[PDB]
C-alpha cells in the first residue's frame, strides 16, 4: 500500500506514535517519507547483507526475521514479512522499540539526515488530526 501523507499521519497516530519518546508526528511522517515514500512494501538490501522493510525500512540485522541474515537478531519477535503489510501495526510496534534503544530517531539514517532539525510539522500541515 502506499499511503498518502495526512492518510499515514492519521495511522501512526491512531498507533501510538505521536509524540512517542518525544518524537512529534511530522518526524515518524517525514522519516516515512524518506525511508519507503509510504510504501509499505519498500524493501532494500544493505551493504552487510541485512534487508530493510516496509514504511519505516526495518533492518532484519536486529528487528525481524527474514532467514538469510547470518548472525542477526529478531528483536521485535517478527518476521520481516509482516514489515510490509498494507495494516502498520508491525511497524509502528516495533519502531517503538527501536526508538527507545538509546540513540531515538537517529537509528533511522534518512531521519538524521533528510529530517532531523527541519521544519518536520510541515509534513502534517494541512492534515485534519
Ligand atoms: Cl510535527
Ligand atoms: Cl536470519
Ligand atoms: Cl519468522
Ligand atoms: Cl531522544
Ligand atoms: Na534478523
Ligand atoms: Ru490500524
Ligand atoms: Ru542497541
Amino acid at each position: 500500500k502506499v499511503f498518502g501523507r495526512c492518510e499515514l499521519a492519521a495511522a501512526m497516530k491512531r498507533h501510538g506514535l505521536d509524540n512517542y519518546r518525544g518524537y512529534s508526528l511530522g518526524n515518524w511522517v517525514c522519516a516515512a517519507k524518506f525511508e519507503s515514500n509510504f510504501n509499505t512494501q519498500a524493501t532494500n538490501r544493505n551493504t552487510d547483507g541485512s534487508t530493510d522493510y516496509g514504511i519505516l525500512q526495518i533492518n532484519s540485522r536486529w528487528w525481524c526475521n527474514d532467514g538469510r541474515t547470518p548472525g542477526s537478531r529478531n528483536l521485535c519477535n517478527i518476521p520481516c514479512s509482516a514489515l510490509l503489510s498494507s495494516d502498520i501495526t508491525a511497524s509502528v510496534n516495533c519502531a517503538k522499540k527501536i526508538v527507545s534503544d538509546g540513540n531515538g530517531m537517529n537509528a533511522w539514517v534518512a531521519w538524521r539526515n533528510r529530517c532531523k532539525g527541519t521544519d518536520v510539522q510541515a509534513w502534517i500541515r494541512g492534515c485534519r488530526l
